[PDB]
DNA sequence: ACCCTCCCCTTAGGGGAGGGT
DNA sequence: ACCCTCCCCTTAGGGGAGGGT
């Protein structure tokens, strides 16, 4: 006859007193007597056995609630059970490896946006291929445009990406444009991540890319009295080098800082695919 | 100027008011304006960005809480930041894959014990290797032995698995015992999953084997007037056939239930290896 | 129809006091 | 020394009422 006070339990099964004194109140793992004079709690070298299946679930991480109808079932019972809780681990697991390579995918992005080295004017380079989706925008000019104008296409990048637009686009005609209210905005994009099958996109949005062609873009931060001068400077160029245009300008946008404390900036890009 | 009711919002950005409204409150994102009259929120087109972040942040698994000084950096921050948050993924991964495995092999050993297809009854084969720990056994008899008994080499190995022993062992020596007092406990077990340097091993443990031998051995659920025949007919059984012995007898325990709520019962295994 | 608030639920405990063996 | 209790902390909200536009 061997009989425990809590402290050589919470000892002898590594565990936190607390841990079984709120198991007892979870009536999952009472003591084999309470000195009903001293409130004690006393367990017998019996029940320690117990502790095993719980100490493995909690490990698994199952919460006691189910722990509970868990000890009850026996052996081709709990073994199913610990299936069932293998194909939930199997299940995280290959969820968030996904995010995994998302993020390995936003991080590089990101990157490549400070690897930017001539902040102001034209860099003219070898692109890669861009899965992005995009509307036509019916009517919306640089000075229209919102944020209300994305909810659709937004809604559903997240609904296939989990993660939002960080970058933001519109393409537009290639032309010397005498003012801004003299462009127009075409199509309006958001670039997708996910290579995954992308359902239910209802026919309102096209599913393509910018290509992996050759680009002569130029970017900075946004200002108005600048925004300008920039797509100027890009026009002059193709027209003086005068390159074979391609495409239609690819004028990106991102945020530099999210911050609601302050004044929001955010580094623009309008890129040109030219032969 | 276009100004949103909460609402809008939360049809805008998928979100739930309770959300937002909270988000307010945790003061992450207030509104562009309360009306101080009616104490209804108001936001503005501009705010929206910032519910990205939010969104991806969340999205992640980060902590409002955290999501706060979140945005408040810039980029080469930012970016730093969510790389630190890959190191995080990177990390829970590997770590339950692991467990994945890890069950994987418990699930297989518990199959292997419904698998017996003679419950009282001499079973002979070809076994596998096992990565055990035990220490010896200092007097305790199949009497004398507990789970007090146990405390170390337990501690030990959820220390190395995480997992506790389903399994309970002790060897004993090989002898026509006249009674169940004609044997007293060798070294007392405790099987290994985990393939991992198992280190910091206190010297009182000994870390080794049960080798991929041949063994005649015999299953049923532990009675005590049971128990003894089952060894008696298995002493029998070896010096009938007269098969050469090679190790000591691996009486092996695992229970069947768990249950607090009622009577403890559990298999038994005795095994020896023979060549 | 929308919004706003106040409230009371939702895990698995942990720290810390406060008195008693 | 140990135990026992009572209490008040710890996320991210969600349902639901209760009255007001
Ligand atoms: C000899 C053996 C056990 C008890 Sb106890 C007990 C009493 C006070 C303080 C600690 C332990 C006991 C149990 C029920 C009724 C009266 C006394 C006791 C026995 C087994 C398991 C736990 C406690 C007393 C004497
Ligand atoms: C009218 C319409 C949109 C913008 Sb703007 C903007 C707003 C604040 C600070 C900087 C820029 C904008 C317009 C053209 C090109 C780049 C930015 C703007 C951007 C994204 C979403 C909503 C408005 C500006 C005036
Ligand atoms: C024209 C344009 C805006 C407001 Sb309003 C407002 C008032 C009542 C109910 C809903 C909106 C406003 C704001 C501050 C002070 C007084 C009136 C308003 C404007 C921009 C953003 C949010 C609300 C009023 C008239
Ligand atoms: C004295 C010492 C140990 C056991 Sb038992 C045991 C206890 C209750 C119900 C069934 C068995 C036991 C002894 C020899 C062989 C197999 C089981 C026993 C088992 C594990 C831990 C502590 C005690 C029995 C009497
Ligand atoms: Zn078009
Ligand atoms: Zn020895």
């Amino acid at each position: 006859e061997s009989y425990y006070s809590i402290g050589e339990v919470s000892k002898l099964a590594n565990v936190s007193i607390k841990a079984l004194r709120y198991y007892d109140k979870i009536d999952l793992f009472k003591p084999a007597y309470v000195d009903p004079d001293t409130s004690y709690r006393y367990y017998t070298d019996s029940q320690l056995i117990h502790l095993d299946l719980i100490k493995s679930l909690k490990y698994i991480g199952t919460p006691l609630e189910e722990m509970k109808k868990a000890q009850d079932l026996e052996m081709e019972e709990l073994f199913a059970f610990y299936t069932e809780q293998e194909r939930q681990i199997r299940e995280k697991l290959d969820f968030l490896s996904a995010l995994e390579q998302t993020i390995s995918l936003v991080k590089k992005r990101m990157k490549r946006q400070m690897e930017y080295p001539a902040l102001g004017e034209v860099f003219v380079l070898d692109e890669e291929e861009i899965r992005i989706i995009q509307t036509e925008a019916e009517g919306i000019g640089p000075e229209n445009v919102l944020n209300a104008s994305y909810s659709k296409l937004k809604k559903f990048i997240e609904s296939a990406d989990g993660f939002t637009n960080n970058s933001y686009g519109a393409t537009f005609s290639f032309q010397p444009y005498t003012s801004i209210d003299e462009m127009t905005y075409r199509h309006i994009f958001t670039p997708v991540l996910t290579n995954k099958q992308i359902s239910s996109i209802t026919p309102d949005m096209e599913i393509t890319t910018i290509p992996k062609g050759r680009y002569a873009c130029i970017a900075y931060n946004f200002s108005p009295e600048h925004y300008f001068l920039n797509l100027q400077k890009l026009i002059k160029y193709i027209a003086d080098r005068q390159l074979t245009v391609v495409s239609d300008v690819y004028e990106l946008i991102i945020p530099i800082h999210y911050s609601p404390k302050k004044q929001e900036e955010y580094r623009v890009e309008m890129k040109i695919r030219i032969a």
